[PDB]
């Protein structure tokens, strides 16, 4: 009695009860089956969830496009769900409760259904389900048309409530909270940046973990936001000074005591093994040191040359040497600045050499290590190889390592902290879907630490569409492995 | 008719009340704030996700518990749908039925309120804004005795519909989703960077629309992501040049074949008003311009001052001119980058002049203007004034007009790039909401071409605590205005 | 609490000598009883796979149960 | 194809069961597709060790067997 007679009163048709039968067809074969159950009017299913018990039958119709030309027969049944037929007969259904009727019919006609019930009651749930779904054919129905589609019959299957039905249980049922669905940026390389370097990417890379030793520590960060490294957010600090300029007549050099962002002085007494986004690899970088006078606007500029590898670039201790081209143009305490725009290949010596990618600088100088340094990474999954982000650097002079690879896009970085989604298993299935296609080229493998990988073997500067974005998919367990591109 | 009786008979929670208050208190205090309807009970919330037609009322019920000798009073109230209820007066609580209560009584106590009805129906897929919950303080509670703040005084709510309520029409579930919820990132300033420059926003702006030709063209996106103007994706890529320099042998100049980001050749027959990262202002800059050739890489390196404001300057043409520092070195045909670093001032004998940061620079030269003109901005409910994005450019020569204002957070462009929402009404309500206290210091007016307005008057470098964030509510009509600072 | 044989321990240490066993048990329950206060008290019955986390204080009556204050000098079963 | 028990599957089964075999069966045919074709189908009996490639049809005709058109509705034995 709680139930608007609307709903009681009025078949409704099936979620997806719809199936052709053409002559075509072999007789005393399947054509459709559903699950019996209240999972069928999408009305009982959404005030199925609003109690717990419910109970009796329910029956329901079918409708046929009659024609007076054809002649055709079918046959509905009743199966316990356990029994299957596969391809049995038209002839053995017969035993159970069923009825038959022909192709030609203006009236609806409903199958019998019988109470199996002791009255007894279910919970709202219950998938064990009986008196499942028949279709069944009995005369392969010639239709004396010859056409192409020679009557082609079409039909739904119509379902609503007995009289006896009632939903005795009540709950307040939710769904109340939906994580996060783990979305992925959708850029490509070349429009995403380095983490490592204050530049755009180029391409991705697939290598090993043994061939370099793989431990930086811009582009570390977790996959909820937590903040790892010396990884910052935005990337314009990465590998830029800021602070305190101190001076020498004689040589091209000003030891620079550190700042951050708004200037403020750096602090040598963080839970850190530098100050963020400084470099993280021994190198020599050409860029510009831009001073003005913190007044009114007295501004200079030139190029400078700092040494990642030396030892008065202190950024742990909070001091820094920048040999620019000139000696004494920098004025003293002002707000100084050096922003990185190449890396050059200083005194000649040997090519394709610094930056040392790979290394860590002199964060405390000489003495102190870095503390608090996020993990190096290697696949723990044996076989794969590591997929670094590669381009080409700058540079003013020489023949430098202008080969970068870093781990991260900085996007990603920043995309994941807005993020805030926990990992419901471990390593998630990312796909570099390329809609000009349609589809993948190649998937990847994604840790829930913070680093993606491949099962490939060898050096593969990947070749992509510009156009493709990343689709993840899925969650994989700890040993899946790829397949080869 | 069309309802369960037992949901009906009794009262049943909601879930929104539930809070507690401790003794230490200040009388005329507003404690929580709620929106009436049939979203409240999850029962009829479901039900009325269920169905279209909504008419009647319902009882608000509230039960207290927690200390007796206080003395001390509440009030529940009626309000306006739209009232500004922060710091205001008891009094005008008093005007609205309401009712006094104090903790002594045991029986749970119900407010009365407004009784009206809309028989045709009311719409319940939509704002149907009526009259919010009061939860008003009258008289602060003392609690004396020798415990410090103890019996924290709860207050439940616990309703049930009017006998009056009922249901009339039904449709498809469709229980889903909405469109984008129009997130917003959760930067600060000094995380957020300049839209028109390649360096990190300082401080937002808010001040008269007359005071400039407010128009740029990096910095133009809509609200759904289609590319306008010459606004690209990456910050970086903003005001620097890339291409093939041709020699000036006599002067410091470099006429630039022209390549995009990814050294592609420009083709100067696309329907934009410049290449993509090109400025939209008339103005020097020495940043430094560098080059390495293909074959090997010979690197070099050296500043270049630039022009917008030149007549070589010609991005959709194809040629821009760098005067270097040095004439002879940049080879012929080569991959030359220009990047700058800030403004300088070499002047026309005037102080604080270049950027002129809402000019629009010779795009097809000086003879042809820009086409494809992304508009200005203008406070169309007007009163309000704009918001600009209050920043400093360093620089290497001079004093430049460093006071550099541009539109969107480049961040928030790719945030709305990865949304592609479409807008449900006029103005979308942001609020900067320091997370320190969870309180706004001010609130917005954003329109859906994608700009950004406040009702105040006056310069001002609007302070901001540097925790604090940005949180987006909901869709305001374009008549409503904001409080002023 | 799991309804259960697993109550009494003395019915444990003497469960495991037997394999099968049939029949109900009665319990019953006492409180810190107190003439200066009045709140009722309601016990009930339900099937294990009913699951309540917040329902009501009502609409467990349809079950078998029973009701009773906090005010009483005898155990109540 | 060989006529015999294992033709149905059923019989397959039944005759791996058992030893001793004796009877006969009745062929059953049923077509399905077009009606306007005006083509016919023959079913015959043959040799057990008969070449049947390329041969003529009235070496069918020897044998016991039926001419069947599409136009039927009936099936044919």
């Amino acid at each position: 009695n709680v139930i608007d007679p609307w709903i009681r009163n009025n078949f409704v048709q099936a979620p997806g009860g719809e199936f052709t039968v053409s002559p075509r067809n072999a007789p005393g074969e399947i054509l459709w089956s559903a699950p019996l159950g209240p999972d069928l009017n999408p009305y009982l299913s959404h005030l199925a969830r609003m109690y717990n018990g419910y109970a009796g039958g329910f029956e329901v119709q079918v409708i046929l496009a009659g024609n007076a030309f054809t002649a055709g027969k079918i046959i509905f049944a009743a199966v316990p769900p356990n029994f299957p037929t596969e391809g049995l007969s038209p002839s053995q259904v017969t035993m159970f409760p069923h009825i038959i009727v022909d192709v030609r019919q203006l009236e609806p006609v409903l199958i019998p259904l019988p109470d199996v019930r002791n009255n007894f009651y279910h919970y709202n749930q219950s998938n064990d389900s009986t008196i499942k779904l028949i279709a069944m054919l009995y005369t392969p129905l010639r239709a004396n048309n010859a056409g192409e589609d020679v009557f082609t019959v079409s039909c739904r299957v119509l379902t609503r409530p007995s009289p006896d039905f009632d939903f005795i249980f009540l709950v307040p049922p939710t769904v109340e909270s939906r994580t996060k669905p783990f979305t992925v940026p959708i850029l490509t390389v070349e429009e995403m940046t380095n983490s490592r370097f204050p530049i755009p990417l180029e391409k991705l890379f697939t290598g090993p973990s043994g061939a370099f030793v793989v431990q930086p520590q811009n582009g570390r960060c977790t996959t909820d936001g937590v903040l790892l490294g010396t990884t910052q957010l935005s990337p314009v600090n990465i590998c830029t000074f800021r602070g305190d300029v101190t001076h020498i007549a004689g040589s091209r050099n000003y030891t620079m005591n550190l700042a951050s962002l708004n200037w403020n002085n750096y602090d040598p007494t963080e839970e850190i093994p530098a100050p963020l986004g400084t470099p993280d690899f021994v190198g020599k970088i050409q860029g510009v040191l831009t001073q003005t006078t913190k007044g009114d606007g007295s501004t200079r500029g030139h190029k400078a040359t700092v040494y990642t590898g030396s030892a008065p670039f202190t950024p742990k201790l909070g001091s820094v040497q920048f040999s620019t081209d000139t000696e004494n143009d920098f004025e003293t305490h002002q707000n100084t600045k050096f922003t990185p725009v190449g890396v050059i290949q200083d005194g000649s010596t040997t090519h394709r050499n610094e930056p040392q990618q790979w290394v860590l600088p002199s964060y405390s100088g000489r003495n102190v290590h870095n503390v608090h340094l996020a993990p190096a990474v290697a696949p723990t999954f044996p076989g794969e190889q590591l997929l670094f982000f590669r381009s080409t650097m700058p540079g003013c002079s020489g023949y430098p390592n202008m080969d970068l690879d870093c781990l991260l896009p900085q996007e990603w970085v920043q995309h994941f902290y807005q993020e805030a989604a926990p990992a419901q298993s471990d390593v998630a299935l990312l796909r570099f879907v390329n809609p000009d296609t349609g589809r993948v080229l190649f998937e990847c493998k994604l840790h829930k630490s913070g680093y993606v990988t491949v099962a490939h073997t060898g050096q593969h500067d990947l070749v992509i569409p510009p156009n493709g974005y990343f689709r993840f998919d899925s969650w994989v367990n700890q040993f899946y492995t790829l397949a080869p591109m």
